[PDB]
């Protein structure tokens, strides 16, 4: 059954208001027994965000289709609380998909 396996079934990253545009949060990574290479995407439809996040629900964060690295896309801010749910599929090229589940967290900060 050759299709892509998530090494890890969830990921998990803290954000806080100390960090800056483009910080890497996590490297998402699926292997592949046939060597066939991997896309990796968002599935925005199984975004959930805290109330307070509503504004940044898109925009909060890019992950690279190929390096499978999650960056913070946004300046967090006083106002910003709560989680960010998603999903994140892999995808080979013959279509087959693996799915993982990422949560980020806002961290309180002074
Ligand atoms: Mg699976």
């Amino acid at each position: 059954d050759p299709r892509p396996v998530f090494v890890r079934e969830l990921y998990t990253a803290g954000i806080s208001t100390a960090d800056s545009i483009g910080r890497e949060l996590l490297r998402l990574h699926a292997t592949q027994s046939e060597g066939s290479a991997i896309t990796y995407a968002i599935d925005w439809d199984t975004m959930v965000v805290d109330p307070s996040l509503e504004a940044v629900r898109q925009s909060a964060f890019v992950l690279n289709a190929q390096t499978g690295v999650l960056t913070l896309n946004i300046q967090p801010t006083a106002t910003m609380h709560g989680l960010f749910k998603f999903e994140v599929t892999a995808t080979d090229t013959a279509g087959a998909q693996d799915r993982t589940d990422v949560t980020v967290y806002v961290v309180s900060s002074q």
